[PDB]
C-alpha cells in the first residue's frame, strides 16, 4: 500500500508505520563540517572476492540483486562494525532528473542515485532476525553521479529490459559487486534505519565519501523500469527515494581527517 506517489509517499508512511517519526530514522543530511574524524574507527574491510549472485528482481519499489548468503562468501568487516556482516542484496534509489535521486545528502547536495549494499550480522543467524536488532544490519551506501560510464554496472543495466515490471525476476549469476566500488573507502557512519517500510531502526550506515560515475545512458535505463505490474497502466519507476529525516540525538563520525 505504501509507495512514492502523492497519496501514499513518504509523508504518509507514519500512519501505518509510526516509527517513521522515530529517533533514528534514515536517510539524513551529512553535514561534513559537523561530522568528526573518529580515530578509534579501525580500517574498513570489504571482502567480495567469493561473492555469489543469483538473481535480479523488480519488487515494485526498486530492483534487487540477490546473493547467496548461506555462507561467508561476500562480507563486510571492520570500520565501526563488530563481527562479520553478510551481503544479502543490493539495490538503488534514483531520480527523475540528474539533480535528485539519492537518499542521503552531503551538505544538502543530492546525487543522481544511491547504491545500498545490504548486509546482515551473522551472530543473529538470518536477515529476518537481524532486522529486529539495533545492530542487525550494515548498509554500504555509494553515491552515483552522471559522467563517464561505469563498466561494472553495464551487466546490470543490460538485464533491466527483462525485469521491466513489478514481480519480474531474472537469472543474475557471476556478477561481481567489486566493479561498483570507488577507489577510496573513506566513509561517514551513523546509526539509523531502513529507508522504506517497515523502517526498522536496525542499521549501521556506512556511506562512502567518493561517488562512482555512471553515464547518462546507464541511469536513463534505470528510469525505464516500471512500478506497476504487467498489463497495468505504466508508471515509470523514478524518484523512489525517501528524503532526509531529522538527525535528532545522533553523531555522524568520519573515517578520514
Ligand atoms: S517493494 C518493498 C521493498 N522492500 C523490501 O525489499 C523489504 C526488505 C525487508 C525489510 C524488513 C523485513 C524483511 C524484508 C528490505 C527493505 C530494505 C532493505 C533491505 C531489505
Ligand atoms: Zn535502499
Amino acid at each position: 500500500h505504501w509507495g512514492y506517489g502523492k497519496h501514499n509517499g513518504p509523508e504518509h508512511w507514519h500512519k501505518d508505520f509510526p516509527i517513521a517519526k522515530g529517533e533514528r530514522q534514515s536517510p539524513v543530511d551529512i553535514d561534513t563540517h559537523t561530522a568528526k574524524y573518529d580515530p578509534s574507527l579501525k580500517p574498513l574491510s570489504v571482502s567480495y572476492d567469493q561473492a555469489t549472485s543469483l538473481r535480479i528482481l523488480n519488487n515494485g519499489c526498486a530492483f534487487n540483486v540477490e546473493f547467496d548468503d548461506s555462507q561467508d562468501k561476500a562480507v563486510l568487516k571492520g570500520g565501526p562494525l563488530d563481527g562479520t556482516y553478510r551481503l544479502i542484496q543490493f539495490h538503488f534509489h534514483w531520480g527523475s532528473l540528474d539533480g535528485q535521486g539519492s537518499e542521503h545528502t552531503v551538505d544538502k547536495k543530492k546525487y543522481a542515485a544511491e547504491l545500498h549494499l545490504v548486509h546482515w550480522n551473522t551472530k543473529y543467524g538470518d536477515f529476518g532476525k537481524a532486522v529486529q536488532q539495533p545492530d542487525g544490519l550494515a548498509v554500504l551506501g555509494i553515491f552515483l553521479k552522471v559522467g563517464s560510464a561505469k563498466p561494472g554496472l553495464q551487466k546490470v543495466v543490460d538485464v533491466l529490459d527483462s525485469i521491466k515490471t513489478k514481480g519480474k525476476s531474472a537469472d543474475f549469476t557471476n556478477f561481481d559487486p567489486r566493479g561498483l566500488l570507488p577507489e577510496s573507502l573513506d566513509y561517514w557512519t551513523y546509526p539509523g534505519s531502513l529507508t522504506t517500510p517497515p523502517l526498522l531502526e536496525c542499521v549501521t550506515w556506512i556511506v562512502l565519501k567518493e561517488p562512482i560515475s555512471v553515464s547518462s545512458e546507464q541511469v536513463l535505463k534505470f528510469r525505464k523500469l516500471n512500478f506497476n505490474g504487467e498489463g497495468e497502466p505504466e508508471e515509470l519507476m523514478v524518484d523512489n527515494w525517501r528524503p532526509a529525516q531529522p538527525l535528532k540525538n545522533r553523531q555522524i563520525k568520519a573515517s578520514f581527517k
